[PDB]
């Protein structure tokens, strides 16, 4: 509750508007705002490394989408966590919802949005409490 | 030449005045004088936002001061140029030098003046010229 739920508000948002290309209070409106800025600039700075990974995890069905977790826990649990890894983590999660859209599994993208808070905040919840959240976040991404 | 020579001895005069505490003809005593009621102002209003963004620079070393062009140029090159972001690049400067004279790094507070000169007449040239230059601050500021 409350980190959990705020985190799935944010990815969710973030996910389904890179997909479609359509666009707690204030925190959230910053945090989207945040990631659109940060999220969009690690997918164009990190697109040959994205396509790369896209390519190895190669999704062509919905059991494809839900066999993501089990790399997704194992690569961002490890090393050490900062607020750099956890944007991209969520850009490559709206760069994969981009392309779920393409294949016609956009249906898979909220549960997408869903798996990659559950790492999140399942594997970082201490780090993301210590480091006030999603508030947090805004104020490490305010300056450049 | 011209404006940035008067810019350099407008900011460094400042910075040097505001260190210590002590203190184009009249154009420059002008703009000092308007530099210094508005820039005191901006210092006291903001002391909050000031504090915090010197301890994210976290200035220990004279590399620290050197480095500091790098943030200085995109954070102030972007958005929309009016006269009040220039005052709060220069009353920053102002502040920093004031904790620069603290740390004894007071000999790195004329090469500080020079870096914000060359952030401020190198990206915004063509502005300053249609804005009448240093006479055109004077006048902006001339009534409250
Ligand atoms: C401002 C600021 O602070 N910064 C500084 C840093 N900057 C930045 C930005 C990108 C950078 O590298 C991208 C990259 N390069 N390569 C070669 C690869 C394979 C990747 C790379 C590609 C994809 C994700 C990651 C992740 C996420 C976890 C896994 O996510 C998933 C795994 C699987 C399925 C998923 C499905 C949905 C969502 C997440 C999933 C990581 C990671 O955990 O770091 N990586 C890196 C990495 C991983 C492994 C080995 N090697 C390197 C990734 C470096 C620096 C961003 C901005
Ligand atoms: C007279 C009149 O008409 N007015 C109307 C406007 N008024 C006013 C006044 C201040 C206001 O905010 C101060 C503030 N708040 N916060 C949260 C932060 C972090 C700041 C803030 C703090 C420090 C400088 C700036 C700059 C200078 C460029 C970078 O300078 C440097 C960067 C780095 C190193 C340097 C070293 C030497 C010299 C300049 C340096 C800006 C900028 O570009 O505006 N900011 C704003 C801003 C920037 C980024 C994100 N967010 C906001 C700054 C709002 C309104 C004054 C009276
Ligand atoms: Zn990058
Ligand atoms: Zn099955
Ligand atoms: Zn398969
Ligand atoms: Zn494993
Ligand atoms: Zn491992
Ligand atoms: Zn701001
Ligand atoms: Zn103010
Ligand atoms: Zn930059
Ligand atoms: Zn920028």
């Amino acid at each position: 509750m409350d980190l959990y739920r705020q985190s799935l508000e944010i990815i969710s948002r973030y996910l389904r508007e890179q997909a479609t290309g359509a666009k707690s209070g204030a925190t959230s409106r910053k945090a989207l705002e945040t990631l659109r800025r940060v999220g969009d600039g690690v997918q164009r700075n990190h697109e040959t490394a994205f396509q790369g990974m896209l390519r190895k995890l190669d999704i062509k069905n919905e059991d494809d989408v839900k066999s993501l977790s089990r790399v997704m826990i194992h690569v961002f649990s490890d090393g050490v966590t900062n607020w750099g890894r956890i944007v991209t983590l969520i850009s490559f999660g709206a760069f994969v919802a981009k392309h779920l859209k393409t294949i016609n599994q956009e249906s898979c993208i909220e549960p997408l949005a869903e798996s990659i808070t559950d790492v999140l905040v399942r594997t970082k919840r201490d780090w993301l409490v210590k480091q006030r959240g999603w508030d947090g976040f805004v104020e490490f991404f305010h300056v450049e």
